[PDB]
């Protein structure tokens, strides 16, 4: 059959990666949207078609038939806001932040585990193109022993972070969780952690950069980071393997295209320019040298719901594990445990 | 019944090239009879066999109530005087280039189409080429902001190619004007001033050869159609500039050519841009950021304005071409002789 | 021997574009320098090395040593501070503008031819590294009849331009002077002009767009074009021939190395980026295409100087004649005689 869902929070994020995604897929059904200030401007088209909208929560917290919610509101509220809906026994979905605390985190797994629903944070950059070109190349083996993997997300932004407050407000709590979060799901949970958080225009502002990384043994670094002033931009991803490399210059464009007004249905959506095609350089069995462009999977957000879809429908595993995203959450909070430049061992 | 019955008058190379290959792998539009005075039944084999009829009448196609629609592949000078007659006898109809021989002309033929209750269009294949199509998907997904201008060509590298002299209707600007700038005007309106450059670069006193003829907007934007015959290193056959970026295209559509070369509209990749040709898009978004993309290049189809007038004819949609555009196009491509080049010229209004 | 010179003016386009070149030339001897409020820091560097500061203009005017001097003032001044100079007997370069009014040029070049002396507006450009390889590549021939050349000079500011003003402080008295000198120096006077002149922003503001054609007979235009909203570059240079064409993208560098402090005598200064060089794809004599790059001439500003030199110091033609000179004003003028856009034939001469 189809899975219902409803939204609590009707703003910018629920307009941009949701909705846009959801209201093309059938198999997903948008019964009811939350949100105290409805604006019904946008909401008319909704209304159409069928949404309902309303101010009143337990509306749809309350509503039966109703078995799967997402979070948009603003950041403070997530927590609060995912343990009624998993005290109302729908399945869950979050967008970062997804708690303040490690321990909330914890507890909103437990909760989940205990109402028997799904409770995940939001990670939709699991589905960027250049991040799934990236997971193809290292999981078909190409490369071989992978022994390093740098990651980025660069802005030529000079200036734009001056402001002073708390580590919640910085670039690695705002961006560094999505690049660790997909590399953990492909490479697992990292012994250890090296962190160089800092601002690199106003010293004792909020930090606007941060080069990070993620060890595996002695052989694999996973390197993630951020600099607000970049002109000219690092390949998206690096590999680095025994057999070979995998360089990809260029970011997915979904985000850029849904800014300008783009729909996730408009012809060619998500799918890549071929001049930004990963390029792999490596030698097979023989000792050949082969190079060749990996053509870029096309980027599709809504392949997160597809994800919970499966797991709500059909019994797939879910997406985020509990792992993971307790691992980045430990990993992001370390980061504030020493002062930086720092060294950080992994629990257990 | 579904399909919307059409006849052609003209069985010469045009129909042959662009129209037949396209609208002969269409359901919706059925052909049932073609007419001209001199056939070549081998030539018209191969169509009698998928059903369409031949006849050196004229009459009987005008005649029989099961065609609706005509289009008139006959040669130019002969262009009023059929359309008026598929018109009257009661036709829509399409008029390959150009439309008539004068403006007066040719709104009488939009005003007895319009009278007759049916329509009239001049045939505009080119809004249907694969460059086009990309420039035109970027104007409308806004990136480069307010458009300030747009430069779009057809040159060749032809030396001595032209050298008779001859009248107006013989020239570059009548040939490829029409097409230049029809696409254009469907995108930006009617201009209030155009600019005239048309002359032969070779012989003075020849044909024109080349023309550089801007349409002005306002003070804002100006879109400039341009024809060279002596070009060795192409221009990008695209030039878009906006407040927010810009859009360079280089390639042209290669459906002409592949035509030429005996490949039909149903062969592998047809119509299909190649990779190294892509247009590129550079503006910046709201946060201030640069972007650069590549555009895949949309399918050229010319079949697709035959699917727009199938839409206009058995549903409900509104016609490809109107009489705007047509008229509009028509004046500025009469007014470009009214006066000796260089010139310039007010529409009216 | 040294010729001895003189500047009035120590403003920032003196130090930009005259003395860097001019001070690592032992040719040219500089020894004083007039301004109404020289800043001692500035001066310091050149204290040492024998230049005299003055802030009285006749200490300047009256010094029998000096036998040139360059007008760096202000626009509004050059008139009659090139006439005074002219009339202690020095030899004068004139910053644009040359003069406020033709008349006024037209009494300089009077004044100059009367009392001995040479009389020249300053045009560096001439020496930009892409308009010399355009320049070598229509005297080698490859291109066989030129029929067409387009030059620009665009920049990606919008928003930039929005005050209204005088003629004189729009873009085409402040660019258009320097991309037609040049190529009026290589094609001479055309026998008519087309007009684009506006503003693509605020339609009542001074003018930040042009588009201008000089016609040279039938066969021949050369076009020079301004655009502040241009975020994908056209070439710097475009001619296209009956034998081929010649495409340079890449603008000269020097005006960037000297706005960034770099000074003429560094590593490489004036050379191009192999990346930016021309190609000329032209047919030889047999058919055959030949596909080859023109290693871009050395930009330097300072040649305007050197060509100074041998013109007064050994017997050298002047580089800027009085009749390039007086056709640029009155090109320049005629494109405010009616509402933009226009055309113009110049006057027989």
């Amino acid at each position: 059959l189809t899975v219902k869902m409803g939204f609590i929070g009707f703003g910018k994020s629920a307009n941009r990666y949701h909705l846009p995604y959801v209201m093309i897929r059938e198999t997903l059904e948008v019964k009811t949207i939350f949100d105290l200030h409805v604006n019904e401007k946008a909401a008319a088209p909704f209304k159409e078609k069928g949404v309902n909208f309303t101010a009143d929560l337990n509306e749809l917290l309350t509503d039966p038939e109703i078995e799967l919610i997402t979070i948009c509101t603003p950041a403070h509220t997530h927590y609060d806001l995912a343990k009624q809906a998993i005290l109302a026994g729908k399945s869950v979905i979050v967008e970062k932040p997804f708690c303040d605390t490690l321990e909330h985190a914890e507890e909103l797994f437990a909760l989940g585990q205990e109402k028997g629903v799904v409770v995940m944070p939001y990670q939709n950059r699991r589905f960027d193109g250049d991040y799934l070109a990236m997971k193809q190349v290292v999981e078909q083996g190409f490369l071989g022993e992978i022994n390093e993997v740098e990651t980025h997300i660069d802005y030529y932004r000079p200036g734009s972070i001056t402001e002073q407050g708390p580590k919640e407000n910085g670039s690695f709590y705002g961006l560094g969780i999505h690049l660790m979060d997909r590399m953990i799901a492909l490479f697992g949970r990292p012994d250890q952690v090296t962190y160089d958080i800092r601002n690199n225009e106003v010293s004792e502002a909020v930090d606007n950069y941060f080069d990070v990384d993620l060890h595996y043994g002695s052989k694999l670094k996973v390197k993630v980071k951020t600099n607000h002033s970049v002109a000219s931009p690092y390949p998206r991803f690096i590999v680095h393997g025994s057999n070979g490399s995998f360089i990809k210059y260029g970011e997915d464009q979904q985000e850029n295209d849904l800014k300008a007004g783009i729909m996730p249905d408009a012809p060619g959506f998500g799918e890549d320019s071929p001049m930004y095609y990963g390029e792999v350089t490596y030698r097979n069995g023989n000792g050949d040298w082969i190079k060749k462009q990996i053509k870029t999977p096309v980027g599709d957000y809504g392949r997160y719901y597809d994800a919970v879809y499966e797991t709500l429908k059909n019994g797939a595993p879910q997406l985020v594990t509990k792992e993971q995203a307790l691992t980045n959450i430990e990993i992001l909070e370390a980061g504030f445990l020493n002062p930086s430049p720092s060294v950080y061992h992994l629990k257990e």
